[PDB]
């Protein structure tokens, strides 16, 4: 019984590498997160900040959700991110990404009581 928060940390945050992502790392991360067991997850991000440090976005600036909802924050930091894309070549259930690092806002969506991090919008 996964809760929506659990899923976010499981999909979205990796506190442990300080940002170190070889170009593996999306390749390895997709697959031990369990984000290529039912198919490639087209993109995803992973966050290298703590976990009180993204949650705490949910109290920051509030912006327009990309599909229309308004319950998006983007934090006032930049923040140590990877970026997962997957390749032109990649075939199922042998997925494939290229990994990116870079230092951006991050757009979570946030939602609950307590009120934290269910979904990862965008970086800005
Ligand atoms: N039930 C939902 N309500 C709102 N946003 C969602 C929901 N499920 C997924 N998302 C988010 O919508 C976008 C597209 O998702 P998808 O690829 O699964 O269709 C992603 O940013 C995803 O965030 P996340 O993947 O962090 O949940």
């Amino acid at each position: 019984k996964e809760t929506a928060a659990a899923k976010f940390e499981r999909q979205h945050m990796d506190s442990s590498t300080s940002a170190a992502s070889s170009s593996n790392y999306c390749n390895q991360m997709m697959k031990s997160r369990n984000l290529t067991k039912d198919r490639c997850k087209p993109v995803n991000t992973f966050v290298h900040e703590s976990l009180a440090d993204v949650q705490a976005v949910c109290s920051q600036k509030n912006v327009a959700c990309k599909n229309g909802q308004t319950n998006c924050y983007q934090s006032y930091s930049t923040m140590s991110i990877t970026d997962c894309r997957e390749t032109g070549s990649s075939k199922y259930p042998n997925c494939a990404y290229k990994t990116t690092q870079a230092n951006k806002h991050i757009i979570v969506a946030c939602e609950g009581n307590p009120y934290v991090p269910v979904h990862f919008d965008a970086s800005v």
